[PDB]
């Protein structure tokens, strides 16, 4: 069947094209396996609940806009009742009914790993004609804001630019009582029943409330303005829209924003863990999480009842915890062609689940051709990131760019352009980095106080847990570009480290013993071909490498809108260093997870296509584009 | 923390016994593993959602009436706002909003198993001074009611007397549109809002809305009122209280009436299968169920997190459907001391779901000293009846006492009293009935067109499924009890039967192949030491049995309210036959399952007490009591 | 490292290509994951038994005949100790010391599903220059034994003629004592001493004692004369190579011939079940062999751990079980590019474990490209053929060609040439035959006292289990031959059938009611686009069809030896029927186990190369070659 839904509809009606529903809803209560929902112009302010699942990849359940129009859901409500306190503060009220069982007023920002402690947050939210307002503590708060200019990142500790200042100045702040909720925002100066006004009202826009909705299709809609919790990997994770644990979800051509935490969700629910560290407080969110998966495990975490879902073509920004989110129910996923940016900017909270993309277990996870970027951190890869593949992804204007944490691979991460000043955050082990760009420090480190799950290849079956020793990464074909001023680009980080796994047994070996004996030695690394420009210091047993310290490739990243192109200078001896096609065949295998890398089909990977999707011969230049070459080089990367 | 609620009380106040809580759901929102409630004298209408689970039998989670109070959940509304419409039909009208998601008068009696699907039945449901009424298909069957003393008990084909023909004559009947809810109701006189007069509103009293949410003790409660749906194997099972699949909940002394369909619920949840057969149609609901068990295999459901729940010493009466019901989530449970009574007799609907207590994988449950009658069926055991033990229970005044369905044991029926007409519905294999007074017929019949699951020994692991070949029975020291004109009472229906494994296996071996050699032979039935009163007849190759076809025992159950006698005659030659005390060691194992009768504990089992709990030597009285002997006696049995 | 055997080498050498060892068990045994082990000209009298495990597909541990060498392992001993009786009779004797525990003289075919009960056959065998003889049951029938010329096939029941008659009339007896073996054999006038005679001696050519040994790879061997026992499903299935309970061997290039019972054996292994049926004798093998599904299921059997096996470039036969055999332990296998014949014609023992590939639990096993003639059956699926599919086989000179038993699909029978008499018995439901070429009759029923498992895609997970019902099958593009006399040859088998799974549906929901509703309906048939000459039948509601009863194609089969070919007669109006090409899409899913036609990998199949492997064209003619045309045709088939 194919179901329509259209703002001249009806709930009563047939759902036909003659005959629509008037509220997608409606179609989500009755469609079913093989069914169709074509939803028409209209903005739709509800959260949908798909009630049926798909049954099959081929027996899926669509909900898509029409063709050529433009489809809206929104979390939130416009408000044209407010009233002029004093000055350019107003004020709305709404009796608590408005909200029902959840009031984004009364729910607060909260859970494990959530640091900003002591001003408390909530999950409500003010917009002026669609710009989101900034959350103040008290009442007086709100008739003389500051406007801001700049921020702490942080992580990196260091005093940004505030991307929007003049939005700094726009606040609200709320009360709620046993009977109503009354809103406060600063307009500074315009009138808020004449401008369009909203304020975040629902949780989610697009998300089952039963597990196990699987094989739905949602296409081309914009979704905005939901108020998501906090989301760490030891609680439920709802989000904007998400599958709430099951399989098979394609969640496509989409525009993505305002959610108050994450937006995209493919994470977990909250049987197998509840914030229990931040309630119960008898043990830390470590403890808990490495119970969560265990307890996933006994209610069918696998591949044959969670995952394997598809992001794809969708814009997501202007999110305060992540675009993408999810422990344990993203495994076996494909997330490419997304562009996010803008997230967690306005850093209102803070807490260890922030990045643009932050997934924990992405078993086999293909992370390919997206663009993120205007991110305190794009990309964090934490626990379990065991055949996690993240390739050709263009990387800029991020406080960090990448972060891969108590994992053992192996994970690889191929022809990206990463370019931000610090682009690697490294606390894992068996990586392997080949033909990127990366133009910014990398900080690695060894976490010997929490050891985390390895599996069985391409499966979430446990094969054992492990504290990260670091070492064992490969490095080949890369480019590294230092800066004035910027320690730590390159691979130097490695130089104690054994070149070899025929090596650290060797040593290991010398005099009898267990465990003791292999903690004394360090791990090999794999480090070849590799460029090192402008400072960026290389591993001082690499044996073929190009290193020209003095020599600046004046590296620009120009975003035009649409389009982004690649700047770049490289010296006449780029000519005289080559780089081999990388594959399941020339990458060692990881010492403690004893697996290869390979294709999540079991199948040899072979790592001949560039960023740009070019084959390339056996002998090409090093770096993510084979086109690059000696002088100037001026390349559409987007 | 000890928790009070009370009349009182405040929701915004501490909850401590001086400054209490004023409804239980505010202490269920707070209360966390090894806290207490209790809640004082009060009628409190709101459904309760404990909401932390208990961590062990000792660090429960406790609510409790306060010591001598009188408390009562109910999910009911009183209405004094009804308006005469005509003769004696009363109505009232109330927003839909009311109802909030879940709307009794919309929400009708539907399913898998359900078989009066001409005449719609809905949830709600009309008292007048506590007396329910009988809903009504059409506005014009509203104004002169007809009364009925006899009605059609649909699995026996008899008509039977109504319990309380003045009843019949109180009938209701409501629509419901975008907006409203209308009730219209036939008072026969009385002024509604002058009586006490309320209507069903909300789905359960004591529930919890996750699952998961283990050891909890609910405590001394009366719960009334609540619009349960019907109940089948293949769909979520909820009921007016229940633990909503998690572990170690302690139900007692409660006094629990008028649940529409099920009272007490230790069934399953919506994820492993949610009535597909009625929605999809494609399989019949015998597939889908073989199906939820796989299902929730992979969802957890095992004894480490299902199950081993206790309900004992509670009254339950006036059910639609069940007093107890559940699949799957009731393995290792315990169940006595409860008097159930009044199950499903108005049968204003009716399937394959009805009885005193309905469990299917009843895998090592324990019902033992409870007292059921007046119902249409006492007790059903339907699917994996293995481990399962029956005794030392009082059946009398239903239409049949017990149903044991497509299961393949090994179960036990020890000590009990069937005085019912129809005693015995035998669809299974691999029983064991031991000490009974059984005074009705035994249905028995293979079931050839449908195999179920068996398991390994006190687990939930799966060991195969079987088809139902007849016979594999045990029946030793029984009284056997018919009546005129009754047939079918005794075991004369095995006749066919091999009388050892070895003989058996020696018929089936005699010509070379496999399962056609096997299904040619009959199974093997170990009958000895029975004896057979007024029209009984018993096996033909049973070696030591009293045959008094001419005797007659003149049984009768009085049952004077609280008390319950026991008068019996026995013949002269009672005290010549004498039982031996059956064990682990004497019973043969059943054969398809190979499994042995013993203790949850895989201990030996000994049968050496009686119904009244009195230790008996080696050779005594056959029969359910060992006080009994030739002539009159007269025994208190409850 | 690579490791060197050589007839000049030393067992106490280093191993190397200038110091090799002398034994191939002998490198066995130190081999390590990622070694090689070449084995130089000569002939190896051992039982091979790989030591330690391959880890991965790249870190293999590799057996290969050296390059352009011809390497035979055996099984046997040539004896040369012959000494005459009388006549042409000669005795040889052993001590028993010469077997150690393993006496094939001793051992007996035994076990579940054996027949032959009353003639004791035994495991031992003799040969005169390569020729193996007939056991003969008492010392008198060695002297004068009659030649045969034809044979009873047990199945068909038809008498047919001995390939090699003059093979009949050389015989062997034997008995062992607590000493000695004494073989006693007629050569028919040779002198043995002279000849090359040999007899079995040992057990198994290649195949670990441990379970576990995975990823190895066996490359260029000629293998022969194992003493194989009976292997059923529900016992230890050893054969002459096989990879004992393992993951991701590779065997390959190899000959093999002359297994007593089968050859390769990708089977189970002792503890998930023995020959119980035939031993214990209380349940038979049906019911034991549902059970070992789950005990391997406890034992890990699962994708991670068991099966994805490779079969291809084997040429195997004189084998008299199976040239390739197995139960559960062939999951995710390909076998490919077989020559298979002479399989099972002595017929000196029968029973149903018989036929040139026998696999029970093929889980979405491919089999493709082989050759398989000359075998009393060709292929025999047995129990769960879920996904797998049988393609591009080329099948002639059979007694029958395919059996599809006991499975619910969704299995596919595409592109392969069926051209024997008795084509296909199909006791299944949920298959799809696609651009066969058929030539014989088809046998189809129903089994409704057996009930088997079915599985979540592409996995070991059971979902399920169900009695064949019959029907569900699709039949597209095939083209039937009948013959003189040759009844039931096309598709009316399925007169009963309804069309659509819409049809069943709505027939099966006209009167209320659960499983005995949906028994009185038939299941659904999708056939359309086939042709039938020479006498075959459509089913009658088949919408476009081709019928030419009077039409005689002439088919043969030309087998030159390295090369065959097809010859076909096509009537004019062969090329109106346009053939569509099958996929994912457009075939319907199975009812019962309700699941996609779809590649192992989850992704979508689209069947669209031939039987030579030409891409086919979006409006093709039917059949298996897009090539075929009207009038004379002359194909290379192999
Ligand atoms: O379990 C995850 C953690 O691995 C991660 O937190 C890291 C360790 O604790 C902090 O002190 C570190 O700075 C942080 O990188 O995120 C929290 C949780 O998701
Ligand atoms: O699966 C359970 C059944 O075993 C049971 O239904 C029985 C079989 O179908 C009816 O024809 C029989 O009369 C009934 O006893 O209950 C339905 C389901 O719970
Ligand atoms: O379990 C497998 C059987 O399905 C199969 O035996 C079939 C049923 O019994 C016989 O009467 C049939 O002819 C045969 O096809 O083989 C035995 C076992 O492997």
């Amino acid at each position: 069947m194919e179901y329509h839904v259209a703002k001249t509809g009806s709930d009563e009606g047939k759902g036909t094209l003659k005959d629509p529903f008037l509220t997608i809803n409606k179609a989500a209560s009755v469609a079913m396996a093989g069914d169709t929902i074509i939803v028409h112009e209209g903005v739709y302010r509800e959260w949908v609940k798909p009630k049926y699942k798909g049954l099959s990849d081929k027996r899926r359940i669509t909900y898509k806009a029409a063709e050529g129009e433009k489809v809206v859901i929104k979390g939130s409500e416009r408000i044209q009742s407010w009233q002029r306190v004093e000055g350019n503060v107003w004020r709305c009220q709404l009796p608590n009914s408005f909200f029902g069982e959840f009031n984004p007023y009364k729910e607060e920002v909260f859970g494990d790993w959530l640091l900003t402690v002591n001003e408390k947050k909530h999950l409500g939210d003010v917009y002026l004609n669609g710009m989101s307002f900034y959350e103040v503590t008290n009442y007086e708060d709100l008739f003389n804001p500051q406007l801001r200019t700049e921020v702490l990142d942080h992580w990196t500790q260091k005093i940004v630019p505030i991307k929007n200042a003049e939005q700094t100045k726009y606040v609200w702040y709320a009360e709620v009582d046993r009977e109503k909720t009354t809103i406060y925002a600063n307009f500074q100066g315009a009138d808020p029943n004449e401008e369009f006004v909203e304020i975040n009202v629902r949780r989610s826009c697009f998300y089952p409330v039963e597990t196990g909705i699987d094989y739905i299709t949602v296409k081309g809609f914009e979704m905005a303005h939901a108020a998501t919790p906090w989301a760490p990997p030891t609680a439920d994770q709802p989000g904007l829209i998400g599958p709430n644990w099951s399989k098979g979800w394609i969640i496509e051509d989409n525009i993505i924003h305002d959610a108050k935490c994450s937006a995209i969700s493919i994470g977990k629910e909250a049987t197998t863990g509840n914030n229990y560290r931040s309630i119960r407080k008898d043990k830390p969110g470590y403890q808990y999480q490495l119970e969560a998966v265990f307890n996933a495990k006994r209610n069918g975490w696998s591949k044959e009842k969670i995952g394997s879902h598809i992001i794809r073509n969708n814009t997501i920004y202007d999110c305060g915890q992540n675009a993408i989110v999810g422990h344990l129910g993203g495994v076996f996923s494909e997330i490419y062609n997304n562009h996010i940016y803008n997230i967690a900017l306005k850093r209102e909270f803070y807490g260890h689940e922030i990045a643009g993309i932050k997934l924990h277990a992405a078993i086999d996870v293909q992370i390919h051709h997206n663009r993120i970027h205007d991110c305190s951190l794009g990309l964090w890869l934490d626990w379990e990131a065991q055949g996690t593949r993240v390739s050709k992804n263009l990387f800029y204007n991020n406080n960090r760019d990448v972060f891969v944490e108590v994992s053992h691979g192996p994970y690889l991460v191929d022809h990206n352009i990463l370019s931000s000043e610090y682009a690697i955050d490294n606390m894992s082990q068996g990586g392997a980095y080949i033909n990127n760009l990366i133009a910014g420090k990398m900080n690695q480190r060894k976490v010997l106080n929490r050891s985390t799950q390895y599996h069985l290849p391409h499966s979430t079956e446990v094969a054992g847990f492990a504290f990260v020793y670091g070492g064992d990464d490969r490095f080949y074909n890369n480019i590294f570009i230092g800066k004035e001023g910027l320690e730590n680009v390159g691979t130097s980080h490695y130089n104690n480290c054994t070149t070899s796994l025929e090596e650290y047994i060797e040593k290991v070996n010398e005099v009898p013993g267990d465990l003791g004996e292999f903690e004394r030695v360090e791990q090999p690394v794999y480090i070849n071909k590799n460029a090192y420009f402008n400072g960026a210091e290389p591993f001082e047993k690499e044996k073929d490498n190009l290193v020209k310290k003095d020599f600046d490739p004046k590296l620009a990243i120009i975003d035009e809108g649409d389009e982004v192109y690649l700047s770049l200078q490289l010296p006449d001896e780029f000519e005289n260093i080559v780089g081999d096609i990388h594959s399941t065949k020339t990458l060692e295998r990881v010492r403690i997870v004893d697996a290869e890398y390979e294709s999540p089909d079991g199948k040899e990977l072979v790592l001949d296509t560039d960023y740009l999707d070019a084959k390339k011969p056996e002998n090409s230049s090093i770096g993510p584009i084979a086109l690059l070459k000696k002088g100037n080089n001026y390349i559409k990367v987007w």
